[PDB]
């Protein structure tokens, strides 16, 4: 079986699994589900959700509980149970950093500050955050990560595990960097030539970066640390490896230290890409509920040099519709956090209550992509795709003729598909033209892939999709030529029925149920 690999070409990206583009329709467990006895509280949710990939931690403390004494009993059970359910895995290496801290490091690491030193603040006080300049800390992490990859090289020949996250939400809360003596000698020294050359900057940290020197130095040493662990593992088994970011608010971030300083935040991606060339991608962990902020994050993390992977998102209802713009940007995956029944909710980040209705909000949007996952993945890499979500958030208690026209206008989205445009509208009947009022709660979205100049693959959810010509036609009229509902079977299109009459007179109207359409448009002469 070919190794999984992240391909980047012509500003576009694909996660190759078993030799073809793949989309992670994921779920991540809660943080304490990384034990054989927890797995029975994970699989039922994964099945109800229709997820094709599970993200789950493997902690340094569990595989190396005493220095040099490795224990992979958890990984064995996990691999076997995942294979029985025919799902893939993303392993999350919880090690030097998990949410800025060494809590998942073994006791012999996290209780031995002199061997494995912490960030020191400017006032001499210590924070519970391991210094990225700790050379012993890097050697020890790297050694254990190598043993994990050696386990997968020997025990996972078919690559049940398709990708590994190196650390979890690196960085530091409460300070901008390490101000220890060890760190201060590096800060006061010259910025490395390799970084000065990659950013095309004149050649110390204070000298070249001014007001940003402290935050860029921490981002740099953390990125170098993560890059060395990653090379060490990839030398054993060259799987896709990525880092997940504790995001700063892209519109009003506040100061580094109030957000996790040093992580792959939107102001330091240029440092991260220069310092960590062996890390495949930098992934946003999204817990902003509001459409404008999430849209800004997807825009910031979708780059020619950065495949979009929504490595975590909140598991509350409003988050499910962000799958559509994720995929529309060419994203490789989407992974709601806390999808297990281990009696924990991360509300107010996620759902207040975890039940079947919490799962069902993601299951309903996964049901649109699962039936075409391989076809969609190839179209997003090789061609043109689009995706949108309902752009107004649910009406707040605070907020509850003119405001109705304003909302109808905001709930109307235009997409340029070449010779044709689509107009996507939310929260209206399946007949006539009464203007959009939005879904309660906000939930709708749409996917479109171009098959040919006049032919699109369309699936949507609680929305109307209407096509029209992109450019003024000259003495010509236009019509839908044919709408077919169907499915892909062994890579071939199988028609179930033709949508026509009422089903195409008022756009293409979608409810909560899955329907995959092929839409062929035509301009025709009336001369
Ligand atoms: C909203 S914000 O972007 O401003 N920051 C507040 C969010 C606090 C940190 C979020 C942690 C989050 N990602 C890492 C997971 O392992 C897990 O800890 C999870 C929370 O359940
Ligand atoms: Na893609
Ligand atoms: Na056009
Ligand atoms: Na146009
Ligand atoms: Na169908």
């Amino acid at each position: 079986a070919p190794l999984p690999e992240l391909l980047s070409n012509n500003g576009k990206h694909a996660l190759m699994v078993d030799g073809a583009p793949y989309i992670i329709l994921g779920s991540q467990t809660n943080n304490s589900s990384n034990y054989p006895d927890a797995l029975k509280d994970v699989w039922p949710s994964m099945e109800k959700m229709g997820a094709n990939t599970l993200s789950i931690p493997v902690a340094w403390e569990q595989i190396e509980p005493v220095e040099g004494q490795f224990d992979f009993s958890f990984v064995d059970v996990l691999l076997k149970e995942a294979r029985q359910r025919k799902v893939r895995l993303v392993l999350l290496w919880f090690a030097t950093w998990k949410n800025n801290a060494p809590h998942y490091a073994p006791a012999w690491v996290k209780l031995d500050n002199a061997r494995f030193p912490r960030v020191v603040k400017e006032d001499g006080d210590t924070l519970n955050s391991l210094s990225p300049l700790g050379q012993n800390t890097l050697a020890a992490d790297k050694k254990a990560f190598v043993e994990l990859m050696k386990y997968l090289a020997k025990r996972d020949k078919d690559h049940t595990v398709i990708m590994v996250q190196v650390q979890n939400e690196v960085g530091t809360y409460g300070a901008v960097r390490d101000y220890s003596p060890m760190a201060q000698a590096v800060f006061n020294a010259a910025v490395p030539d390799d970084l000065i050359q990659k950013l095309q900057l004149k050649p110390t940290w204070s000298q070249v970066f001014g007001r940003d020197a402290d935050e860029f130095f921490h981002a740099y040493q953390i990125a170098r640390y993560c890059d060395e662990v990653t090379v060490a593992g990839k030398a054993i088994k060259n799987l896709p490896m990525y880092v997940n970011v504790a995001l700063r608010n892209p519109f009003n971030p506040g100061l580094p230290g109030q957000y996790s300083s040093g992580g792959g935040t939107d102001n330091v991606l240029h440092i991260w890409k220069a310092a960590a060339p062996n890390i495949d991608l930098i992934a946003p962990d999204i817990y902003f509920r509001d459409y404008k902020t999430v849209s800004k994050v997807l825009e910031l993390y979708t780059r020619p040099d950065n495949a979009l992977f929504v490595a975590e998102i909140g598991n509350d209802q409003p988050f499910a519709r962000y799958l559509f713009p994720t995929l529309g940007k060419g994203g490789i995956g989407f992974s709601p956090f806390g999808m297990d029944d281990t009696d924990y909710t991360n509300y107010p980040l996620g759902a207040k209550v975890y039940n079947d209705e919490t799962i069902e909000q993601f299951a309903q949007v996964y049901r649109l992509v699962n039936p075409m996952m391989r076809e969609w993945a190839r179209l997003s890499y090789q061609g043109q795709v689009w995706g949108v979500a309902e752009p107004l958030d649910s009406t707040t208690e605070t907020q509850k003729e003119q405001h109705k026209k304003d909302r109808a206008s905001a709930l109307t989205q235009q997409l340029d598909l070449g010779l044709w445009d689509a107009e996507v509208t939310y929260g209206r009947p399946m007949f006539w033209v009464t203007p959009p009022e939005g879904n309660t709660p906000a939930a709708g979205g749409a996917l479109i892939a171009q098959l040919d100049d006049n032919e699109y693959l369309v699936t949507a959810y609680k929305a109307r999709v209407e096509f029209k010509p992109s450019q003024e036609l000259a003495g010509k009229k236009f019509m839908i030529e044919r709408v077919e509902e169907g499915r892909f079977e062994k890579g071939k299109w199988v028609m179930e029925r033709v949508w026509n009459g009422d089903q195409t007179d008022w756009g293409l109207n979608f409810t909560d149920r899955p329907h995959l359409l092929r839409v062929k448009m035509a301009s025709y002469s009336v001369q």
